[PDB]
């Protein structure tokens, strides 16, 4: 017998500021590190950038009306720090706050719960210029001041808050892979930045207990649960290594305030462990969240990787390497499609940390065709979303406390580096990589599917 | 490059009182449940029982002299409750205590650390007759009074203590499988007895913090780490269920004072969850151990098990079933041999609980041939031990705090149900299932191997 979705289950959809808003230099907004990075020649596909994106800044009333048509219970968005503090620190921009106040009012006039994301990768460029943003302890207090501003303005009306969204991605892409700002490839720097981000998350949760005492807050982690390839002992050991180094390295700090030891000793053997200050442990341990946010797309299977092995497959010599999983389907971009992996991840979080879970992001990106009569038949997206939602209900039945599900994304949006054509939305936006066209919003088949899921609280999938 | 073993590493060997002592009715000893059970005809191979065993109660001086020849750093043994309280509660038997005092002094006179194990399966029969032993809450205070007696007598001289040894074995074999006393096959009763044993363990740990404030204590768990068969999502899910149900069910209680929730909810759905009294959680949560004891022989591989499936393979329908692992070796008794599995289990306990580990038992059971000139060439036992010790060194290199390693067993001993021929000792005892012969002690080749391990602190294996 499956348990129903609970009565206040947050059936949601989500976006990120840079990906949807546009209005990059309007109303006193300052430059973000992504405004500057995306304009560097060659960094983004076809030079696409967030100057306009899908123009949600100007079109938010129409987008919220579509959310109310769907009957969304929640909408998760991020606040652009550069709209609120153009220089990161210094003077507050009231026009920037007023946008978010208007959005929040629009949502709440339509019965939709705002879920505010403090940070989605868009630190103001002035903090990078002054002190290298996330590589300086200065950002702890600067981020805290920005979060407290939002808690004071909006805490009366927003219950659910996410802090750092996918820290593991903005830190590893920014400092290890060099794919995101600041374009660094230096693992020592990455781990230092990562440690400062940890401190900044904990500081803001501490502040939130003061200013929003009836609210709920947590970080959101980009979680790819690890699988061993098989029951070969060395492959299971590779999975122990991978799960700790890729996943526990973040989530243990969020839940328990401590880094896992094996991974710490591995980094210390490489001279990569972060610099720890007095007070750091006590801060990290005293900032327990209300939930773990999870951004989920796929699992990762791993196998043994010898000390001269792989650094197709990626890994850490002597720790693990990735291997294709022969037992799941793949998307056209070679991501696994693994809905049972979402149940697995959910079970692992409850079993390890006993935390409730907000699923902050899950979705399917695909080329969608706009057919005559403004029809998009994205049954491939319905099938993927269906399967995941089915597995969530199984995890709830097992005993996981799932607070809600935010499908990625509400409208189509700009990808960070790959332009617009791999689409994620319930709502098609008429534009492409060459121009904004008319930016018209067109409901996809999946829109109506999810409207029906919500209406029936997930009895009709 | 491997780290060395730590300088104070406890190279050990172990036994259990029923399996070694004999002297079943001497010096006021009362009946244990095993004295009674093993005399039931047909229960044990060739009617073998503990009346004499290997006669360690009379031959302890010789045995300890051999330990000192080997250079053992630690000797782990169990105390027979029925020697100390013949009726379980009631009057203390000084002559019982005196045997352990004489053993302890022998150890100490030869520079060997005693590791006292409170409980190895031998509750006095009188408690079983009085109130059903582990099925009654009365045993919590009776066990505590027994423990406290030992702490008071020996706490000055014994630093390391183990509480319940292999609770998961005595409880499951006694109440689910009906292989051990009290010969019951009832899961409801099993979980209730298990709950009471958890409270007993936590009560004694609290007591220890008063009586032996500079000591180290913990329970010892019979740990078979689970592996998924492959990377099929449903097999990984089966692993999740199996690790939780078979392993976390005990070790989360020991470390955290909490049962895991998915398994709890499954048992509650079946009417199997234990009865919880006011005060039980607070007690379980306030009795943190210094270390996790681990008895290790093999890993277990699992796969998906349909709701109309297995309850050869064993399992829980809808949760998991066991499967032979084609990737590990086997003894001549078809026990799997999986040394890497020890490293995995070690890694998992440090990763989950951040506890130091005492390996309380690990060894190879095999027929040994006694050659003329009192020669026993057991290179098979050397190979098995060596491989496991090598994996412990890798675990220590990874960052696991391993306190020591107690090889199973110091002398050959009586098995619970299978007599004497599958031998585990470094020291052969000349007796068999039909005859006590002369009970003479013969050093095996493995004796000398281990001697050399200890002399070099594990650098020469
Ligand atoms: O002689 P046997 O029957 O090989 O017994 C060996 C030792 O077994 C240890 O416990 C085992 C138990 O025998 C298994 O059936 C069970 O599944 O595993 C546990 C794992 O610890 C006992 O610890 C010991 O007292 C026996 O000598
Ligand atoms: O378009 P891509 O490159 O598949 O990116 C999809 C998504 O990737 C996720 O990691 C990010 O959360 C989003 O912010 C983004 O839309």
């Amino acid at each position: 017998h499956l348990k129903p979705f609970p009565p206040e289950f947050l059936w949601g959809a989500a976006s990120a500021a840079y990906q949807v808003e546009g209005a990059w230099n309007e109303d006193g907004k300052g430059l973000s590190v992504w405004d500057v990075f995306a304009k560097q020649p060659g960094r983004t596909f076809k030079g696409t950038n967030g100057d306009v994106a899908v123009d949600h800044y100007h079109r938010y009333q129409e987008d919220v009306a579509l959310m109310a048509e769907m009957g969304l219970k929640a909408y998760r968005f991020s606040v652009s720090w550069s709209r609120v503090f153009p220089d990161g620190n210094g003077a507050v921009n009231e026009k920037g706050l007023d946008f978010y106040d208007r959005l929040i009012e629009e949502l709440r006039n339509h019965g939709i719960e705002p879920i505010v994301t403090l940070y989605h990768w868009d630190v103001p460029q002035a903090l990078m210029d002054a002190y290298g943003a996330w590589e300086s302890r200065r950002i702890i207090d600067d981020f805290d001041r920005y979060a407290v501003t939002l808690f004071q303005r909006f805490g009366d009306r927003v219950k659910y808050w996410v802090t750092l969204n996918q820290q593991n991605i903005f830190i590893s892409f920014g400092y290890r892979l060099g794919l995101h700002p600041p374009g660094v490839k230096d693992m020592k720097r990455m781990y230092e930045a990562n440690h400062i981000a940890n401190l900044a998350n904990a500081k803001v949760i501490q502040s939130f207990r003061h200013y929003v005492p009836d609210g709920k807050i947590g970080p959101s982690f980009a979680y790819s649960p690890m699988y061993p390839y098989d029951s070969r002992p060395e492959n299971v050991l590779a999975f122990e290594n991978a799960e700790e180094f890729q996943n526990h390295w973040w989530m243990d700090v969020y839940a328990w305030g401590m880094y896992p030891q094996a991974a710490w000793n591995y980094l210390e053997s490489q001279g990569l462990e972060p610099t720890v200050a007095p007070g750091d442990w006590e801060l990290l341990q005293a900032a327990k969240p209300d939930f773990m946010g999870v951004n989920y797309y796929q699992t990762t299977t791993v196998e043994h990787n010898p000390p001269d092995g792989v650094g197709t497959s990626s890994g850490i010599p002597g720790l693990f390497k990735t291997v294709r999983n022969p037992h799941v389907d793949t998307t056209n971009w070679d991501w696994a499609i693994d809905p049972v992996g979402l149940r697995i991840g959910l079970r692992r979080i409850a079993n390890r940390y006993q935390l409730p879970i907000l699923i902050t992001e899950n979705g399917l990106g695909e080329f969608d065709t706009l057919e005559p009569g403004d029809i998009v038949n994205d049954d491939y997206r319905i099938d993927y979303l269906r399967r995941h939602v089915q597995e969530i209900q199984r995890a709830i039945t097992d005993g996981v406390d799932v607070l809600g599900y935010c499908a990625w994304s509400f409208t189509d949006l700009l990808s960070w580096l790959n332009g617009y054509q791999k689409r994620y939305g319930f709502v098609y936006v008429n534009r492409d990589d060459e121009s904004e066209k008319d930016l018209r919003r067109i409901k996809k088949k999946s829109f109506y599917w999810y409207q029906r899921v919500i209406e029936t609280n997930g009895a009709e999938l």
